[PDB]
């Protein structure tokens, strides 16, 4: 049942209003579970380290590899959860 409840989140994630800011690293932690869980093992080419955000959201996906796709969205949604309980209400 995780992809669905995946999905969800993302939407409830997407829709946040464009006023709540969340931290950096929780934002990446987020971001990379979310690579994981949608396309899978990184599969882009490592981008020059001078690209310094780039890098970062480069080393966070790559850090996931070999996780599978349901540990990953249980994951992502356990992240959500943990800030917003009610996200899926
Ligand atoms: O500017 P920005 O806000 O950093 O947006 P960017 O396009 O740089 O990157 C945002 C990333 O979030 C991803 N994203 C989209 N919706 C997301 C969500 N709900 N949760 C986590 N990541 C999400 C996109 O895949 C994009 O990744 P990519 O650049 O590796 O393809
Ligand atoms: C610092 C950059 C962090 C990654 C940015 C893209 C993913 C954003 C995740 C949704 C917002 C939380
Ligand atoms: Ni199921
Ligand atoms: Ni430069």
């Amino acid at each position: 049942h995780m992809a669905q409840v995946f999905e969800e989140c993302v939407s409830f994630i997407n829709g946040l209003p464009r006023t709540i800011n969340l931290p950096n690293e929780l934002k990446l932690d987020l971001y990379k579970y979310y690579k994981q869980s949608t396309i899978g093992n990184c599969n882009i080419k490592e981008p020059s380290a001078h690209k310094y955000i780039d890098r970062k959201k480069y080393e966070a996906w790559k850090s996931v590899e070999n996780l599978n796709r349901e540990d990953a969205q249980k994951r992502y949604v356990d992240i959500v959860s943990e800030i917003f309980p009610y996200w899926q209400d």
